[PDB]
């Protein structure tokens, strides 16, 4: 048509994820591929794309469609003469073993659109992108791309960043307290390791500045309600801000480059939970922190500044002048403190005298007491309780996500890791195409087991069973 | 009794040595921030240029024996009192709300497990 869809890719536009809707989408999409190829052998039906240039497996990855993803990974058509289009093939099977060969040609990360990259960069206005990383072929080939050169790597970048912000706290914390901000270098070998201590501290920052400058304008266009799912990025990104605004504020001869510098710290070491993701136990707390610090957390604190702005206008309107730890509460700022001071829990009652009509005193700050130290804060545990249930269940789904992600960033930062990217690749023969030739297609493997039926398997690869570099194909093939 | 002792020894390694990371970070992130701040005696008296009275005084704020303003020996107040009120929403209000609401969910689950571990305890 006129958006570029054909006949397959309007079968996944037309799937809704219904039980009832995936049992005759699958059905009716089987049923034109072994039909394309009765008319057309010559044709290759799903290499087709549309004007956003997406095959009908990425289309079905690109927006939230589960179940025409997990048929097309998991096909096997078991009749002979178009059994070519086949993508799951078990190879042998042994009473309850059964071995099988998922394949791996438009996934994991060989072409423009691999739903590897497409499930993870995804905007998350299509749903169930967590969903998707559940599938066969591709929940072992994460966790079997991790467990070779990416947990070796990953825990390189997070001795280097250990290693950066030991130097950025030392460098700081000796600073000096002399003069104007650009100051002369002393020949002693305490300067010396000081001001090197700067220089990789500024250059660790525009590392970190240029990583986000790509990923905001060079890659991934991001939309503003967007950065609540960017929000690990977004941070990264505004330690940078800091670290690079204190270097234009110490050459211009100012001294608040130490008011710049030091929400870096504060912002640099908590950054450190980037990082305890990726660990299973570890990372389902620092994903409760982020999905509550934007959810509970601001809608919290807009009901109680809205109490502490309301009865800290009432006590000082009522407080008067000197009138006859002394200080002149008169002022909001002063009030507005010690009224905070009853939710840290270090509160005094009676913190002035300077008022008149002291009854009408202690109910504003009993009337206080009561709705803030006794009932929102015993609200707002409660809160969390129905929250933390909740996203119980998710943050497992959301963690093998930002596991995901690791590991493709790291495949596009390497070029000799590219050729060591094929996870199980193998050039494997599988069977025959039209045309009479041997298939050679990147093939998988997995294992599994089968009691409560028979186990009845009617096409066999290899015969022989066993993976000990030496087969003997079998004759099931029929060309 | 005996479900009571089981839920320390499963909570003193799964619960605690998980929160104790991440309030271990925090407290040690906010208190280089501010010792990095407050300068010299520059003109309870002490000189709070320590890392370790700072990482005590930031402590305080936990136990709920929390005390601004405890130095002036600092310059530029505006970012030393958005540190403190940064730090005791961070840890005041939110880590320990959601402490007590991760141990809601161990409970939850190891309220049948412990009287499976009480009678081999018994044994
Ligand atoms: C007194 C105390 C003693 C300590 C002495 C300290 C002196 C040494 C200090 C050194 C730190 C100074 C460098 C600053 C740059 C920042 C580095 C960084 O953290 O970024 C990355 C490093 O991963 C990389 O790819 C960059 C590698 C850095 C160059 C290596 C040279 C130093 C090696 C050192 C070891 C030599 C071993 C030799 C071989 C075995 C990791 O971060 P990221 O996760 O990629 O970024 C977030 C990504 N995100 C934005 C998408 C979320
Ligand atoms: C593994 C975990 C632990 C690791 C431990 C790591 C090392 C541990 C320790 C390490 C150093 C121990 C200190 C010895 C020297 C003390 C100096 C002194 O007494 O004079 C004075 C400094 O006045 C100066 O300007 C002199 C500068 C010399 C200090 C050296 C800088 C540190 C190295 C650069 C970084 C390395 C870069 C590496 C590059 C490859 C004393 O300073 P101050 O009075 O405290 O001023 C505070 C100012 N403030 C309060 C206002 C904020
Ligand atoms: C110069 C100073 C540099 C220091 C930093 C250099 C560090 C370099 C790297 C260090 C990495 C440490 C080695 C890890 C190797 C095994 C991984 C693993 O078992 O995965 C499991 C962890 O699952 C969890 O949730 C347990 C958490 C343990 C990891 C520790 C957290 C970070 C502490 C670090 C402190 C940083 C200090 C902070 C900054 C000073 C996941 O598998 P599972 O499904 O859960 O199976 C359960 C099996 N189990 C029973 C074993 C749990
Ligand atoms: C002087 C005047 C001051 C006040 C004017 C400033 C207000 C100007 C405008 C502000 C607009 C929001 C800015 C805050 C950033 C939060 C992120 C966000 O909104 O995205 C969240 C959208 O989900 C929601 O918005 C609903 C849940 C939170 C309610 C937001 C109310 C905050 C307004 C008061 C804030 C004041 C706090 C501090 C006060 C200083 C995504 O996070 P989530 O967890 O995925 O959402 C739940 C799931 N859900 C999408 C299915 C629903
Ligand atoms: C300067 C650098 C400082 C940091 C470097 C030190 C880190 C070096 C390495 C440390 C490795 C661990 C040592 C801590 C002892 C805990 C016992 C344990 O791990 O066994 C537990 C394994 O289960 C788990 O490990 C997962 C749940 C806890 C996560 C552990 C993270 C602690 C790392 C930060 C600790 C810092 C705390 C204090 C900070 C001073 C068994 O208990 P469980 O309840 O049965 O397990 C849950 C059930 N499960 C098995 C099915 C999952
Ligand atoms: C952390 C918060 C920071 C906030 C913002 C801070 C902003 C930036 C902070 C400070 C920048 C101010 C200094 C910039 C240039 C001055 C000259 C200089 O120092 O270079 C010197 C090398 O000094 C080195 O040692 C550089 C080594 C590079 C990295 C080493 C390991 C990699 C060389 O200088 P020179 O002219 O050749 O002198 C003659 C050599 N002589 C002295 C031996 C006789
Ligand atoms: C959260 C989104 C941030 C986005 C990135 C933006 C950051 C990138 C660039 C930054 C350039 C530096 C910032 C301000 C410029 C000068 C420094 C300064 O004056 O600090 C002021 C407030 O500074 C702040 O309050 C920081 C604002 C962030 C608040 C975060 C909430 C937690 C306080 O200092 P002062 O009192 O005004 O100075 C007067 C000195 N006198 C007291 C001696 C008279
Ligand atoms: C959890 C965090 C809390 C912790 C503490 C936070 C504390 C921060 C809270 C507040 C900031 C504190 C500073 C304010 C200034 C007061 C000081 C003073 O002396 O008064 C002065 C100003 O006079 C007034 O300010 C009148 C008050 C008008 C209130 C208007 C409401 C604003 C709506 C807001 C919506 C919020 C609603 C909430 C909904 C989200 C009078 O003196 P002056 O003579 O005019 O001086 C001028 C000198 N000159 C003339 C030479 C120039
Ligand atoms: C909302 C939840 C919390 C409610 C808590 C319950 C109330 C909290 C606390 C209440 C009492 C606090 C002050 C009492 C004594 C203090 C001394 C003082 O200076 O008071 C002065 C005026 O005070 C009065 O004597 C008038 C009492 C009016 C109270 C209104 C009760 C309705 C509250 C409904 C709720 C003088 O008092 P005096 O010098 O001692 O002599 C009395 C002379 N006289 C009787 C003629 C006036
Ligand atoms: C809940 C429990 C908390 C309760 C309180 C706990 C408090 C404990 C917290 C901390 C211990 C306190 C003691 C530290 C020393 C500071 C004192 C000082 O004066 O500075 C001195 C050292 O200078 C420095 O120490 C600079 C700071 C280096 C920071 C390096 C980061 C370490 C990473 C850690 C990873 C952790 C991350 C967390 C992740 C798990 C400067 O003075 P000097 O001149 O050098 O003196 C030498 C004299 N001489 C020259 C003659 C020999
Ligand atoms: C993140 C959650 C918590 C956020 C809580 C909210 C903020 C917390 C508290 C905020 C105010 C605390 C200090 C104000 C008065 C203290 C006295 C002082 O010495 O201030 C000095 C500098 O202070 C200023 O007057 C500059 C104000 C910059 C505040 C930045 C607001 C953005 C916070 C975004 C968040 C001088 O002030 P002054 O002598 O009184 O005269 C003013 C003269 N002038 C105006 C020309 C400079
Ligand atoms: C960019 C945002 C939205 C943000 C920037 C800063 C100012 C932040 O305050 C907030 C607002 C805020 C202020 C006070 C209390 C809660 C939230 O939340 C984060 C932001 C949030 C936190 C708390 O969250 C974290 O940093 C932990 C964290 C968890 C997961 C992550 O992936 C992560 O990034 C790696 C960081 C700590 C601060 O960054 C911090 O160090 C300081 C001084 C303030 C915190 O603004
Ligand atoms: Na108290």
């Amino acid at each position: 048509d006129s958006v570029g869809n054909t006949v397959l890719h309007a079968l996944v536009e037309v799937a809704d994820n219904t039980a009832d809707n995936t049992k005759f989408v699958t059905s009716m999409y089987n049923e034109i591929l072994i039909l394309g190829a009765k008319l057309h052998p010559t044709l290759k039906l799903e290499e087709l794309i549309n004007k956003k240039g997406l095959t009908p497996l990425a289309l079905a990855a690109s927006s939230g469609k589960i179940g025409v993803l997990a048929y097309i990974l998991q096909r096997e058509i078991q009749e002979p003469e178009c059994r070519h289009l086949s993508r799951k093939f078990t190879e042998w099977a042994y009473g309850p073993v059964h071995s099988s060969l998922y394949d791996l040609s438009c996934i994991d990360t060989c072409e423009k659109n691999s739903v590897l990259e497409v499930i993870a960069y995804s905007s998350s206005e299509t749903p169930n992108r967590h969903d998707m990383l559940l599938v066969e072929p591709l929940n072992r080939l994460l966790q079997d791309k991790w467990d070779r050169f990416v947990k070796r790597i990953f825990y390189f970048n997070f001795f280097v960043y250990c290693l950066y912000m030991i130097v950025f706290t030392t460098a700081a914390y000796y600073r000096p307290v002399d003069g104007l901000p650009p100051y002369k270098l002393k020949n002693t070998v305490g300067d010396y390791f000081r001001v090197t201590g700067e220089i990789l501290s500024v250059s660790g920052g525009v590392y970190f500045f240029l990583r986000g400058i790509q990923y905001f304008l060079q890659r991934r266009p991001s939309m503003k309600t967007l950065f609540v799912d960017s929000y690990s990025e977004m941070l990264f990104f505004v330690q940078s801000l800091f670290m690079l605004g204190s270097v234009v504020l110490y050459f211009s001869h100012r001294k608040e480059y130490v008011a710049s510098m030091v929400f870096s710290l504060a912002m640099g070491w908590t950054n450190m939970l980037y990082y305890t993701r990726g660990f299973q136990q570890m990372g389902i707390y620092a994903v409760m922190i982020e999905k509550m610090i934007l959810r509970d957390l601001c809608r919290f604190m807009f009901v109680y500044l809205v109490f502490l702005f309301g009865f800290s206008t009432a006590v000082v309107t009522l407080i008067e002048d000197g009138k006859n730890p002394p200080d002149s509460y008169n002022s909001l700022y002063s009030t507005c403190l010690e009224l905070f001071k009853f939710t840290i829990g270090m509160g005094d009652l009676e913190f002035t005298e300077n008022y008149d009509f002291k009854a009408v005193f202690i109910i504003l700050l009993l009337a206080y007491v009561i709705l803030t130290y006794i009932l929102l804060l015993n609200m707002l545990i409660a809160l969390m309780g129905e929250t933390v249930n909740k996203i119980a269940q998710e943050s497992k789904n959301i963690w093998k996500l930002q596991r995901a992600i690791t590991i493709l960033d790291t495949e596009k930062s390497f070029l000799k890791c590219m050729r060591k990217a094929f996870r199980s690749g193998k050039l494997l023969q599988v069977g025959y195409t039209p045309d009479g030739k041997d298939d050679y297609r990147w093939c998988f493997r997995v294992d599994e087991v089968n009691w409560t039926t028979w186990n009845t398997n009617v096409g066999i690869i290899n015969e022989d069973p066993g993976n000990c570099e030496g087969v003997k194909r079998t004759l099931s093939f029929s060309l």
